[PDB]
């Protein structure tokens, strides 16, 4: 059997469609997209840009306009180590309401407001988040991580 | 637990590092990169172009100094979707890596990309392939599929 990186989570709900993104090189940018004219996350973009690029956007599958974004730019000596956030109701659906991206250097976020039910990965010694997986549709229904010893 | 799409394989070996790509919309293009001035696959690029014109994309393999000496492209049509893969693993430049691959859809087999050398593998064709995962480095060390009815 061919080994694969360890999955944590996903956290969230069973709605939407499965997605997965574990690029060979480091994820160095994340874009959080909001809708509704407020701090309501509806999509996430993860990219690994070496100008050649691997990239995925999940969520944002519906008609509602993206009304704002925030960006995490991960430095050369910086790498993802944890995520946390909340799930709760947005437009009658239980979806990601806030997320934080923690690295070896700092927590980035929170992106979205502290409402709903919390989740957190285990920030563990020597571990790196090397990708993400989850579920999404119009919004982000679930998210988890791929993990590898640094 | 939060469900995930079912994995078949991966087929191949434990070299390189893990990769995964399951975009929300359909994979409609594959680019096979060749090295060595011949029919030797060194990288695979999967992409999904959406109605809004953005493209999700990953390139796996091709991590080394190898010049890309050729490419082939699979363009999947509107009513076409991936259903199976098959191919072989064997030696390229003293590495045991993907040597050939075929991408089968509901309409036809595309390929083979690479020569029939080494050890064969095949997925079970039934179901839609909605993503790929595997291992890679300089080359493609392993590949498998995500599946959904």
């Amino acid at each position: 059997a061919v080994p694969m990186d360890t999955i944590s989570g996903p956290w969230g709900n069973n709605g939407g469609n499965f997605w997965s993104f574990r690029p060979v090189n480091k994820i160095n940018q994340i874009v959080i997209s909001y809708g509704g004219g407020g701090n309501n996350p509806i999509a996430l973009t993860f990219s690994s840009t070496k100008g050649s690029k691997d990239t995925i956007t999940v969520g944002g599958g519906g008609p509602d306009s993206i009304t704002g974004t925030e960006m995490v730019n991960i430095g050369t000596d910086e790498y993802l180590t944890g995520i946390s956030g909340t799930f709760g109701i947005y437009l009658d659906n239980n979806v990601l309401r806030s997320i934080t991206f923690t690295t070896n250097l700092k927590a980035h976020g929170p992106y979205g407001q502290k409402v709903g039910t919390p989740f957190s990965s285990a920030n563990v010694v020597g571990n790196e988040i090397v990708g993400f997986l989850g579920r999404s549709g119009y919004y982000v229904d679930a998210i988890g991580t791929y993990n590898r010893h640094k």
